C-alpha cells in the first residue's frame, strides 16, 4: 500500500554529469559518448554564433569528477552546446533523446556544478513549464525516465522564471514553451489542471482505500471542466483511463462524475494532484 | 526557487542491492564488503507466520539452502548469522561497488530517501519522515520487504532503515540495519497497530521559513508566544510538543529570515487556527511536516 511522487532511480543518469565551465559561467553538463551536452548560453540580447565562433575548446573546461575532459570540438544544435570530448563515457547507459508531452512526466536529477545533490518527480504543466527546485549552479540538470533499463533523456534545465516555475529544452535543444534563452522579459502563460491526471490518481486512491468521493457524460463534464481551468477530456484520455477501470471496477465516466462533485483529504493531500500520469498509477499501484 | 521532497540520489545504493532467496521466500538484500543484509523472516514459512521461534528456523539452515544473486551472478553464502531481526549472510565476493558507509539509527521526525526494489531491482526512489508513532508512510508492495532507506553525507550513505511489513493502516514498519525495530514492533504476523500519530512542529515550522525564504509572508503577524502556550495550543491540534532542543535547531532558520522563533510559532498558531483560506504555502494547502530544518537549508 502506500503512494508517493516516486522518482527513477538515478544511478545511470549520474554517471552522466559532469562539470562545464566557460569563462565567469559554470552549470552542468550530460556527458554520453564523446559528447558533453550543456545549455549554449553557458557562452555568454546575445548572438550565439557570434559568441561560439571567437571561443576555442581550450574555452571549455570539462570537469568530470577528479578527471578534467580534452574537449577535441564543439558545435551547437538548437539552445544546446555540443563538445566533443577525447574521451567516450564508460558509464553511458542505453539511452536515446525524447521530447514529452504537456501531462506527461519525468524525474529531474538536481546536480550542482557536476555533482548530483537529489532527485525528484516533475510534470510538464500545460503551459510547458516545470515546478521544480532548482538554485543557483543548476543549470544543465537533466530530466529523463527509464524503461527497461533505457533512458529517455526528455528535459535540460535553462532558467527560472519571475513567477519561480522553470524552463528548458529537450535533449536536441528545443525549447518547452514559448520561451527563449536570453535575461529578458518573459512570464508563464496561464496554466491548467491536468485532467487525467487527477482522475487517475482518484483511481489511485480507491486503490489504496480512500472512496469517499465516489458517487455522467464526457459532454457535461467538459461543460465543468473548462469553468474550473481542466483540460477537456478526450475519448483518447478515457481510453487510456480503461486499465484502471478494470482494476478498481469503476467506469472512466463515474470517476468523472466523482470528480465533478469534488470540484463543486485524499491520498494525503488537500489539492487535487495532476502529477501522476495512468501510466505511473499503475506502475506503483500494480 | 521552488520546493519539493526532493531525495538523494540513489546510484550509490542501487549498486548495493540483491536478491535473497530462501525456501519460496524471496525478498531483497543489501550487499555491502562480504555481508548481505536482509530481514530475518525471509527464514519463515507458511506454518510460522505467527509465531515463528528464529533461532530454532535458523539452525535448521545452511549456507546453501540461501540463494543469494546480484543481477545476473549468484553469490556463494559461506557463513550466516543473526543479529536481532536482521539475517547476516556472509558472501565469497566483496561487493566491488561497496560506497562509503555508516549504520546509524534515526530520531522520529528525521527524514531519509527509500530506494524501493522489488526482486534485488530498484524501481524508484522517495522521501520520508520517521513518524513520531515510529513508522513511516512509504510506498510499499508486496516483494518490497528488505529495501532501504538512507541519506547520503557528501560520499558516505548513512543506512537508517530496513522494510519488514506493513501494519493494518497502511503505514510501514521495519529496522535500522542492526535489526532493532524503529517502535514497539516485532516481526510476526499477529495483530500489531501503530500508536497514534502525531504532527511533526519543528518540521511544520522549519518549513513555515522556508515559504518565508522563497518570498511567502502572508501567514506571519504581529504576535508572540510563550513556548508553553504554543504549547497548550498546537497539542490541541494534535501537534507534537516542541522542545527547547527544537527551538535551537530552528536558530539558523530565525537568524537567516530576522523571524524569532517563537514569532514563528505565534504564526502557527494562527494557521491552525484560520486553515488557509484558500491559500497555498510552498505548493500545498496542508501544513507539511517532512522537511526537517536541516532539508531546509539544503535545499534552499
Ligand atoms: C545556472 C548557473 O550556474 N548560472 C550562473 C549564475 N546565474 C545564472 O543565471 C546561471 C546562468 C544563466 O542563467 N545564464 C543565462 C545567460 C543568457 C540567457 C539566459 Cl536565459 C541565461
Ligand atoms: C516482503 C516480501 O518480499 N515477502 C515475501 C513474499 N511474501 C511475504 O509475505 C513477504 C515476507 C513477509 O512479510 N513475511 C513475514 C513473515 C513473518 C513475519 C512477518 Cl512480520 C513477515
Amino acid at each position: 500500500s502506500g503512494f508517493r511522487k516516486m522518482a527513477f532511480p538515478s544511478g545511470k543518469v549520474e554517471g552522466c554529469m559532469v562539470q562545464v565551465t566557460c569563462g565567469t559561467t559554470t552549470l552542468n553538463g550530460l556527458w554520453l559518448d564523446d559528447v558533453v551536452y550543456c545549455p549554449r548560453h553557458v557562452i555568454c540580447n546575445p548572438n550565439y554564433e557570434d559568441l561560439l565562433i571567437r571561443k576555442s575548446n581550450h574555452n571549455f573546461l570539462v570537469q568530470a569528477g577528479n578527471v578534467q575532459l580534452r574537449v577535441i570540438g564543439h558545435s551547437m544544435q538548437n539552445c544546446v552546446l555540443k563538445l566533443k570530448v577525447d574521451t567516450a563515457n564508460p558509464k553511458t547507459p542505453k539511452y536515446k533523446f525524447v521530447r514529452i508531452q504537456p501531462g506527461q512526466t519525468f524525474s529531474v536529477l538536481a546536480c550542482y556544478n557536476g555533482s548530483p545533490s537529489g532527485v525528484y518527480q516533475c510534470a510538464m504543466r500545460p503551459n510547458f513549464t516545470i515546478k521544480g527546485s532548482f538554485l543557483n549552479g543548476s543549470c544543465g540538470s537533466v530530466g529523463f525516465n527509464i524503461d527497461y533499463d533505457c533512458v529517455s533523456f526528455c528535459y535540460m534545465h535553462h532558467m527560472e522564471l519571475p513567477t519561480g516555475v522553470h524552463a528548458g529544452t529537450d535533449l536536441e535543444g528545443n525549447f518547452y514553451g514559448p520561451f527563449v534563452d536570453r535575461q529578458t522579459a518573459q512570464a508563464a502563460g496561464t496554466d491548467t489542471t491536468i485532467t487525467v491526471n487527477v482522475l487517475a490518481w482518484l483511481y489511485a486512491a480507491v486503490i489504496n482505500g480512500d472512496r469517499w468521493f465516489l458517487n455522467t457524460t464526457l459532454n457535461d463534464f467538459n461543460l465543468v471542466a473548462m469553468k474550473y481551468n481542466y483540460e477537456p477530456l478526450t475519448q483518447d484520455h478515457v481510453d487510456i483511463l480503461g486499465p484502471l477501470s478494470a482494476q478498481t471496477g469503476i467506469a472512466v465516466l463515474d470517476m468523472c462524475a466523482s470528480l465533478k462533485e469534488l470540484l463543486q483529504t485524499i491520498l494525503g493531500s488537500a489539492l487535487l494532484e495532476d502529477e501522476f500520469t495512468p501510466f505511473d498509477v499503475v506502475r506503483q499501484c500494480s
